[PDB]
């Protein structure tokens, strides 16, 4: 069967009560009625290393970045899930820092599958559940769904469901009675119905795009050097699409 | 046959040379090789009224807003196109004001159909071409594609292609030789292949979601009043998800 | 004698009731108690041409762009005001298209003050009023206030005041009783008090920065060509800060 | 003697070479030439706990969030610094998750200066250094500087300096020769000059705003309950500022 993986990216460790979890609790039985098996992971409960290392970095400095953690376990669940729902509180008009770490680490998956010539997360479907006290839902949805789009996820219409109160400091979903908020409840239902349909579609008729071939055709029509002259004689920062400075020619 | 409509939202009237049109000129033959009938509209060439009126406004003040313009023609083309590609320059880290006016008027389309019980632009596909001198493509992509998804568009992976120069004032795509810019050329090819595929899928197996039925289910599990107490005794704007202010008792 | 100019960027013509105008009506008497002269302009009531032309465009295509409108009148007012307050409704998680046009045209300035070597809007102060039915205030503040900062405006703390209802379709400020909304009313008071203080400060102690001399220091430490090699052999879009492609050597 | 604190929020531990540190290395001598004592902290080098606990959470599970870490050490520096410069690489069109955590924890302060009745970070100045491979500088600047403004920071004009390559995957500042990039080098000079000036101003003539008095005046003109009726009989998500549903009357 198809699988939906819902990542609660709250910053409070289980079992502390999460506002965002209220939206998850509505979505789970709806996915199960669709025949889509659900799993909820609260990512902050798990040891996921934030630090970065590759071979350009200092070798000893990277020991902590290279340590054994729980990321392979979580990455494998994401690879296996046909639907990825990020369920995030809003902080600083963004997703939480926990969602941010996960997405940073996930952005290793724009390289290739040997037989599809597609990124590893191609043919999957993304949805979004968000909870804020007042503001930021559409901004976060734009940022997060755009990034997932870059990785291979398809986004159906009305794929982001959320709760917000009025302009103010709070309170959140629980005291604000968001479990009976009509607009949120109808958005959650839209999102589940549409992500489920698109997931079944992509299971039957995946993209056949060969990104390697697209890239080769693009190589055969492009240069391998970008170069432009800069006007260094002005403090101005106003935009000029035509600057008439002269084109550049490259050494040998 | 499938139709793709590409809206160049440059602020300069034809035949003035448009940087963004360079990306369009790459995309059109690629769609035509996909078997998809393409049409390019430069919306600024057409008389589209920006002012708003509805029957809550003053009747005389709204006369200019109600005047006969070319919006019904353009709206009918959007309704007919299976793929909508917004092709916009970046201004102020946003789409152009012309794209903005078009999207404002298009967001009247969030009500139902017959028959399908879906918004009128359901089962369509969105992609994005963008051109800026230096910065803003992913921010604009998040904003524009999120809004199109609210209307019923589905978004495939890698649906946004763009050109940008380095940090600076420009110049633009033409002087910058973007027509031979590898990254842009490959993204344009990704976008055309993926949008064409998703359009063919949705032609054959559209969403069957009944938004009316989703809304009726939400109504049964929801209140028809939102009400919270407010802490009027503090200058603080720190978020507080629990405030223990007491419930609001509502009459009738 | 300081002047504050408040631009209501609603899309509905006077005298139609504007939701955003409710916040302006709170702010005006507060500024006047500060001893600051205030003027409110509803910009949609004035003829401001959106289209663009310069010498690189087609002459005949640009005739409409070059026509007589009310922009010189409005631009002179912005230039003269010590405090600019954009008072914008939210559309599509952005300011309105009317605000978008004004800012597009305001960004077309290409001057440097001969005596101070600064942009024309240096030493002015920016505040923000916003009104939306549910969502978008901090995103719009980020975008608009970042753009004004690039032009020369300084931004005090708590410079953006706004009203929003809960997640939903509305209603707006008037039916939602925003005029008695504590959070909005206290933010408006913070905004007026802080912008007023900062405006007075800059009137006594303006920036003495010499933008021309900064740019000349930068010219001495910088190249006049930007050039990089591009990896044209991969479909990957993964970010690689080091790519081992070789330096490009330019011939001048 | 003013203090400037520069937080490098790279995800790579010292002494691994950071692209963003290149911009920092330009700014530090410019600040010291202004007579400002400058400290650089690479926050990822320090053990700062990401998890959240307060007394509404689960005591037992909150033990890790409550643990002794290095946050008080870093917060003291932020409390003392007259200028805070966030120096962040761009990930996912945002600041890094490391910057995200720091700002999250900074936003948890709940204090009012007993004498000035201002938030604790009032009268400070914020600036920004950013480094990305291609895109996101103005979006990050909007988000980060809007958040610091809510905390009490003032933002001068041209307070955000950055480097970006063209559309693509990289490379970054070092291989792209950003240390000799004219646009970046001049923006760094603008930013140091303007933040230094504004910090000196605010040390002389701080804001005298009484936030508590402002909130008390807002309390007198406002309701202590927010309540609106909802239309539960539509699937539409079209925005409607006027819905004629009727007022909510609240008991007692
Ligand atoms: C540091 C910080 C920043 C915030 N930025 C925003 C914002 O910018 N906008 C908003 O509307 N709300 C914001 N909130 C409230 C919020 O979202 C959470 O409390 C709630 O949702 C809890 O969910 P959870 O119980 O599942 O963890 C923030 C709270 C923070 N601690
Ligand atoms: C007022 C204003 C603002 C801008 N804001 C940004 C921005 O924030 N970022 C960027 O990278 N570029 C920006 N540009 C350059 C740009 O985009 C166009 O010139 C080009 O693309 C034209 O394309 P076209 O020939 O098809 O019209 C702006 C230019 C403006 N006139
Ligand atoms: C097309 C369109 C899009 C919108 N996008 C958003 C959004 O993204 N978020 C929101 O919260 N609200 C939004 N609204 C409501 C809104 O803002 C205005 O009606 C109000 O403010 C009127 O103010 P006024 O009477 O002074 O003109 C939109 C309304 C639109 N017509
Ligand atoms: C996961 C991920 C995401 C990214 N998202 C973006 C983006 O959205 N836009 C951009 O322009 N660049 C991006 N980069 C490159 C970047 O910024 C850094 O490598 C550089 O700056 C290193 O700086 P440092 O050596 O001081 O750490 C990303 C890189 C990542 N590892």
């Amino acid at each position: 069967a198809l699988k939906a993986l819902i990542l609660n990216t709250t910053l409070r460790r289980s079992p502390s009560r999460s506002q965002t979890q209220g939206l998850i609790d509505k979505a789970v039985p709806l996915y199960e009625k669709e025949g889509i098996e659900t799993e909820v992971v609260r990512v902050i409960d798990h040891d996921i290393e934030q630090e970065y290392w590759d071979d350009y970095d200092d070798w000893n400095a990277g020991e902590k970045a290279r340590r054994e953690d729980e990321w392979p376990w979580l990455l494998e669940k994401i690879r296996e899930a046909d639907i990825l729902v990020i369920a995030t509180p809003i902080t600083l008009n963004m997703c939480t820092s926990a969602a941010h770490v996960i997405l940073e680490k996930l952005n290793l998956m724009d390289e290739l599958n040997g037989d599809t010539k597609q990124f590893p997360l191609y043919n999957k479907v993304a949805g979004l559940l968000m909870c804020g006290n007042e503001d930021g839902a559409h901004h976060v949805a734009g940022t997060v769904l755009n990034n997932l789009g870059r990785l291979g996820y398809s986004v159906p219409p009305n794929a982001a469901a959320y709760w917000l109160g009025p302009a103010g400091t709070g309170p959140g979903y629980i005291e604000g009675k968001g479990d009976r908020h009509f607009h949120t409840n109808k958005l959650i239902r839209f999102m589940v119905a549409n992500t489920s349909h698109l997931a079944r579609m992509l299971q039957e008729t995946p993209y056949t795009t060969d990104l390697e071939a697209c890239a080769q055709a693009a190589r055969e029509e492009s240069d391998d050097v970008f170069a432009i002259r800069v006007n260094v004689n002005t403090p101005a920062i106003r935009y000029k699409r035509f600057q008439k400075l002269g084109e550049v020619k490259v050494e040998e």
